[PDB]
């Protein structure tokens, strides 16, 4: 079963960052999304009480203007500045986007579920320029839900320009909602490291509640920080409060030309980095990564990771989400669809497109592109694929995967019945080329790929 390098690149990319199922990664136990979610919510606490799951919540938040004391003992209180307020609201929004939560600001003497405030000194009254931030779990105790940040840190004062600040806000709010660090560790306590992680997926690539960089799991964000909930965070927060099915239910576009009105899902130009795990509750959606020149690998399968804009493992799709279309850039990309009907556009460069199950429409774009098929279920007659811009003598249709059940043979105009034969039929009236494949074990011809344009036998890889 010697398959092509194109098929192999798809086969391997589909297994990129496989997790759970008794696997061992980095010498650690591998957790599935749900296992990581249960670990992150191990304190079993939320604003609805203890051991209460799938229950929505309407919460209040406040930017403290003064304090009688900070619950931690720290001192030198400083209220949130305008930039911190705006970024904190964006962090709150990134959480309410995915879970059934509503946030309403309160002012004056009114109490609030979640509060924000800065500190600058320790209990002894000495300047603290080393710590970052901390927050308290939901509860009925003094300080529950309060979050605090070190004003002496520039990233805390300028969260809109220093990415770690925004990520810190999202992280802290996570605690204020009931989420814990993926492992038993905290700042100030000894000096933990990724080696102390309970499971392999305890890193920024999977959870912003982690303490470890995305590099620990093989990802690379080139010095950037995502700022929004990642895949395991989304599953975790939804475990506690339920999923928000009213978010972006229309046709949504992520990346370039985005209509999300969310900075973390938007790329205004090629120099912008994208780091996100998408939550989308409906409609026909598109991953538009057309503005990059880097060779990208885009996967539309729920729960999967993609390598976008030169970064590694920076984009993922949350469990329970179906993204339909993808657009690559000028680089040599790999686009992998899911079981839904996908429209894939490779763009310039030599791309590898794989529609998977469902009736997909594929555009290789300029360049020497390869349209890959891994099984007869990829393009059944009842839901056939369309390759709309095939270039005879330039593009290729890869059927090497069918070798695992016998080498495919080319027939000119008739099937013998022996099976495992491929045929190209030209429809002069419509200028359409029908690619028929009579697969072994199939009494009837059940595989068909319709091509808008001419195709030669030498363009078909068997
Ligand atoms: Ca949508
Ligand atoms: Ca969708
Ligand atoms: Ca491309
Ligand atoms: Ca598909
Ligand atoms: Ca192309
Ligand atoms: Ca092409
Ligand atoms: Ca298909
Ligand atoms: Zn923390």
């Amino acid at each position: 079963a010697n398959t092509s390098s194109a098929y192999n690149s798809v086969y391997d990319f589909l297994r990129y960052h496989d997790r759970g199922d008794g696997l061992t990664v980095n010498g650690k136990t591998s957790y599935s999304i749900d296992q990581a979610a249960a670990q992150i919510t191990r304190e079993n606490v939320s604003w609805n009480g203890t051991n209460v799951f799938g229950k929505s919540a309407n919460l209040t938040f406040k930017f403290l203007q003064s304090v009688s004391s900070i619950p931690s003992g720290d001192t030198g209180f400083v209220k949130f500045n305008a930039e911190q307020i705006e970024q904190a609201k964006l962090s709150l929004q990134s959480w309410s986007d995915v879970a059934n939560l509503t946030f309403t600001e309160v002012t004056g003497n009114k109490s609030a579920n979640i509060t924000f405030g800065n500190y600058t000194r320790d209990a002894s009254g000495n300047l603290d320029y080393g710590t970052q931030a901390y927050a308290y779990y939901p509860g009925n105790y003094q300080g529950a839900g309060s979050s605090w940040y070190n004003y002496n840190q520039s990233n805390i004062r300028n969260p809109g320009s220093e990415e770690y600040g925004r990520q810190t806000f999202t992280h802290a709010i996570g605690h204020a909602l009931g989420l814990a660090h993926p492992g038993e560790y905290n700042a100030g306590e000894g000096d933990p490291s990724y080696n102390d992680a309970v499971y392999a997926e305890d890193s920024y690539q999977f959870s912003i509640m982690s303490y470890w960089g995305e590099n620990e799991t093989g990802a690379d964000y080139n010095g950037h920080y995502g700022g929004a909930p990642m895949i395991d965070d989304i599953a975790a927060i939804q475990r506690l409060y339920g999923a928000n099915m009213t978010t972006r239910t229309g046709d949504s576009v992520y990346g370039f030309n985005s209509n999300t009105d969310r900075d973390f899902y938007t790329a205004t130009d090629s120099s912008k980095a994208l780091i996100f795990s998408v939550w989308d509750a409906g409609g026909t959606d598109t991953f538009d990564f057309s503005g990059y020149s880097n060779n990208q690998r885009i996967n539309l399968n729920e729960g999967s990771f993609s390598d976008v804009g030169g970064l590694k493992g920076n984009v993922s799709i949350a469990h329970g989400v179906t993204i339909e279309n993808a657009i690559g850039g000028s680089g040599n990309d790999i686009l992998v669809g899911n079981s839904a009907d996908n429209i894939l556009q490779g763009g310039a460069g030599n791309d590898v497109l794989y529609g998977g199950a469902g009736a997909d429409t594929l555009y290789g774009g300029a360049g020497r592109d390869t349209f890959v098929y891994g099984s007869g279920q990829d393009s059944t007659v009842a839901a056939y694929d369309w390759i709309a811009d095939f270039q005879k003598g330039i593009d290729k249709i890869d059927l090497s995967a069918f070798r695992n059940e016998g080498q495919l043979s080319f027939v000119q105009d008739q099937f013998t019945g022996k099976g495992q034969e491929v045929m190209l039929q030209w429809d002069a009236a419509n200028s359409i080329t029908n690619l028929w494949l009579h697969e072994a074990g199939h009494s009837s011809v059940d595989f068909l790929v319709r091509i808008v344009g001419q195709a030669a036998q030498s363009d078909i890889i068997v």
